[PDB]
């Protein structure tokens, strides 16, 4: 150091840094960007828990973000925003367990609540560095400590040989528990308060959120949670050991490691992580949508049970959440997978072809089941209305991956001690490139949590700049104090919190809050209470 | 001697009474026999015509009711007793009552021939309520209604077998619409114009004619109020009904069907009727010892089946419901129901009842009637819970098997007109929480609200008015709708596509669609699968 910004200098227990101002709209904020929290997890250490970083000398760089976990990049429309947007940002590497912090410029005089961001991507993609995951506009604007990590995913992350040492499985949870500790010891050197840490993510963010609510030593690591879009229960977030067996079994066959563990797990270690990647969707037992190859898998160690059984018998008293659900989680998984669906057509199906997307919108059912799924979706006033039965398809696959396991994570907490705040997003951002028909899609409340819209060259509405600073009032007041109303202010709607005598949520969008009463009461008694006993 | 009130019939002369209706004098010829009384041997036969007689007979009064059950559910009150036999009990009761305008029609005028309902095991056409006097002066309708044998009587089946072969209660019905064809002209009435209506067990009666092929050429128009032939209460298969005869001969003490059956002849009336609610299979409701029988015979085939697969091209029926078809039922063996309180019932007593109400339910099965059914924004408020389970009575029994025929016909060429019944008389003693139960519709299409001596609002008058002109619209065009009048606005046909039907109240006429789809859906085509 010579001439640089004071502001900018910071040591951790891993050694020092050098962050970088940046703009914000309405004034600058700091970011540490790529500061590394493990050991980088390759060669003979790839599938292994993470171990802490070793200690560097001299100051570490922590002006740009790192390399990003290694991922299946999106192909299926070249050019197009809507699933570029998602898409890495940054060189792919196994050398990818970094995390980032935005913090006010100078560093606030007292402790600032810290938010701890956890992507999504189905475990199998996703980075911290992604632009709608930009933690400068909260930093700057609401004053919080904002602080992102990436967590190993698809194979390097999931693929598990339970019961073995070499590739235990739910290593990725491992990779975000280690950045977890990470804050704990460190945060207060750039001013966040470690007493007052909220996780909050989307999608298998939020799947990952309540598992650390559901795992013992993740607990004493953070104080709140926000699961948007994604909860630990339901059909998708985790595998029984055995199903996750015969996956990586599958795997290691396919890329030429026929299978003892160790042998086997070995074997992986020496095949280059793109043969992995080329092979990971080759694994699913049927054709499916909503569905990932590696994910946690229940190990009787990190989820000591299936997240059904700890949702139905923990304790939560307690605990302070916030979740909800966008209007459409299912419109944009139909393109995936599901005949006669497109993003470059209005997609109006036929009765034949929603009777097989039923099929692959819920794999595991048998006939009887998938008649059920129909005959309840069917409206019998015009049960042959493409565009009703295009409805339903999108209905299907939002209420039994998202909706109704969220309505339960909320009605089984709420029950057993939890504050619980509960929302619908209704909002469609006018700068959306997916079809008018695709509704909110799964995605697309994140960039207005994270208030995008106040960049002023982004091109969202007025309307959209004080929605997202609503928006981000909501979420930080909630990290802040574990009630997203503020106390200041005098009706101005207030969000009540969801109780099972009331099942009260409101709805977000641009008009002021709306009270409503239960999320898709009728339709998620069909999902959760009838339809496991169609199995049993 | 008054000329208007002297008719010759093929079997002889008869002599009727003038009676007053509201607006003018009619002519009535009750209690006139249609066959041989099937006494004796002839008990559970096919009944025999009846033979010519000397003289003039005396046609003035109703005759005997035929033998049944009497109710005594809750003795002195009007709600159950009004249904109850009011002339002397007799097997001897196949006779017939005509209601003409006085004088007697010009030219040929439209018929109607209503069979009332009470299970197969009870009923008369003496009642009160099926008074066809109102619909005679005020609509110039020839009205005829005949006794027909309930119960044992009626509908016990030894099925094969020579002398008590089954759906004799049928048959009987049948004979009266013989007569009707052979000898209505004589009281001015249209044979080639017969329109059948019935409601409950009635209304499945008209349904069990409109598929038996020997009864099609006896009528041209249907209504079926409240009751349909196919559905879970209407009929029985050959197993089922021998098993259930055999047992009541068990329970008699009768010892080959031959031999059987002549001992069950042996026995006093009293004596089947003692013991027919003993035979049922399961504890439940809406369920009736002794009904028509799927034969081979008088039903082809089940009546599921008949619907699936006739021609109904040139066949106009008018078919509906009333808003709470399921709740008197509950009082009838649903624990936790009475009618002399608010009814307020526990969750577990839901379950429960739908077991009682859906007897034919595997565990599975009523725990989905019980999902979906129950309010989960409410979801144990026994307000609630309580019309929910008159919900599930009603639509599994009548509203969606009226659904499911509606349906079909209009699918197989039929010209369909559907209605739901709406308003609740004022005079009514069954509870307020009951709203609008099975069978009090009928008072309106016969007109009773006209007579000022019986309490009715001014409202009501106005209301039955219209629904005597929409059934007898409906017998003489196939169209209820009035045919030089303008503005309604019109009663449109019953489709599939649409789903049309109208809601009868004190209102004007609104029309709606799906009767009541997605619930009959449920019935109609999940829970099916759910037992196969
Ligand atoms: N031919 C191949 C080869 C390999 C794979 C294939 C296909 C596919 C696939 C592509 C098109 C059609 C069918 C199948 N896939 C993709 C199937 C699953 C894709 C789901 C895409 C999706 C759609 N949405 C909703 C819309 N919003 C998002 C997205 C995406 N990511 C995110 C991340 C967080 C929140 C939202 C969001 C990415 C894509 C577009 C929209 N979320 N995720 C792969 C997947 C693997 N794990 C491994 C290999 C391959
Ligand atoms: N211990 C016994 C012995 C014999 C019988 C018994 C009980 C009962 C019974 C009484 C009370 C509680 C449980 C059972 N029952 C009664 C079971 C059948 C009762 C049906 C009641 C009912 C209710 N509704 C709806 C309301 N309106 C009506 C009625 C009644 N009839 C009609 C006829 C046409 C249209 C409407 C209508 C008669 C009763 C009350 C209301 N219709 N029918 C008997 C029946 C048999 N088939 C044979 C024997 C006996």
């Amino acid at each position: 150091e010579g001439r640089e910004d004071p502001q900018l200098l910071v040591r951790v227990r891993g050694g020092q840094l050098r962050g970088i101002r940046l703009k914000a709209p309405g004034g600058p904020v700091s970011a540490f960007l790529g500061i590394p929290f493990a050991e980088p997890p390759v060669g003979s250490r790839r599938f292994m828990p993470p171990e802490p970083k070793r200690p560097w000398s001299g100051v570490l760089d922590a002006t740009t973000f790192q390399n990003v976990c290694y991922q299946y990049v999106d192909t299926l429309y070249p050019g197009f925003e809507g699933t570029e947007m998602w898409n890495p940002n940054r060189e792919l590497s196994e050398d990818c367990l970094y995390l980032n912090v935005w913090t006010p410029y100078p560093r606030p005089a007292s402790p600032t609540p810290v938010l701890i961001w956890i992507y999504g991507g189905g475990f199998y993609s996703g980075a911290a560095s992604l632009d709608v995951y930009d933690g400068r506009f909260l930093a700057q604007v609401e004053g919080a400590v904002l602080v992102s990590m990436n967590y190993r995913v698809g194979t390097f992350g999931f693929l598990a040989l339970p019961g073995s040492r070499e590739a235990p499985g739910n290593v990725g949870l491992l990779d975000q528990r280690l950045a977890l500790q990470w804050v704990q010891e460190n945060i207060a050197a750039f001013g966040g308060d470690p007493m007052s840490v909220t996780l909050f993510g989307e999608s298998a963010g939020a799947a990952s959120v309540g598992m650390h609510i559901l795992s013992l030593p993740s607990r004493s690591l953070f104080h709140r949670a926000v699961l948007q879009s994604g909860t630990p229960n339901g059909p998708w977030a985790t595998v029984s050991a055995g199903e996750a067996r015969r996956r990586a079994t599958l795997l290691a066959r396919l890329v030429g490691c026929p299978p003892n563990d160790t042998e086997l797990i070995a074997c992986l270690r020496t095949r280059p992580a793109q043969d992995l990647v080329d092979h990971e969707w080759h694994v699913l037992p049927q054709e499916s949508i909503f569905r990932f190859s590696f994910v946690p898998v229940v190990d009787g160690d990190f989820l000591s049970d299936t997240p059904e059984a700890l949702i139905n018998t923990g304790d939560f008293q307690d605990l302070q959440v916030l979740v909800g659900v966008v209007k459409d989680e299912g419109s944009a998984f139909l393109v995936y997978g599901v005949p006669g669906f497109s993003k470059d057509n209005e997609s109006l199906i036929s009765r034949a072809q929603f009777l097989a997307g039923v099929r692959i919108g819920v794999p595991q059912a048998s006939d009887l089941a998938a008649e059920a799924v129909v005959l309840h979706y069917t409206d019998w006033l015009h049960p042959e209305d493409p565009t009703h039965l295009r409805d339903a398809m999108s209905a299907v696959v939002g209420d039994h991956n998202v909706v109704c396991p969220v309505a339960q994570l909320a009605g089984r907490l709420a029950a057993q001690g939890a504050r619980v705040y509960a929302y619908i997003f209704e909002h469609r951002a006018s700068t959306l490139t997916w079809p008018l028909w695709m509704g909110v899609p799964h995605g697309y409340e994140i960039e207005f949590i994270f208030g995008l819209p106040l960049d002023p060259s982004l091109n969202y509405t007025t309307e959209e700049r004080i929605f997202a600073q609503r928006l981000m009032k909501y979420w930080t007041n909630f990290a802040r104090t574990g009630d997203p109303n503020d106390p200041r202010d005098s009706k101005s709607p207030q969000w009540p919190p969801y109780t099972t005598a009331a099942q009260q949520y409101v709805s977000l969008n641009l008009k002021p809050l709306e009270v409503r009463r239960g999320l898709r009461a009728q339709t998620c008694a069909f999902w959760n209470r009838f339809l496991p006993k169609l199995l049993s």
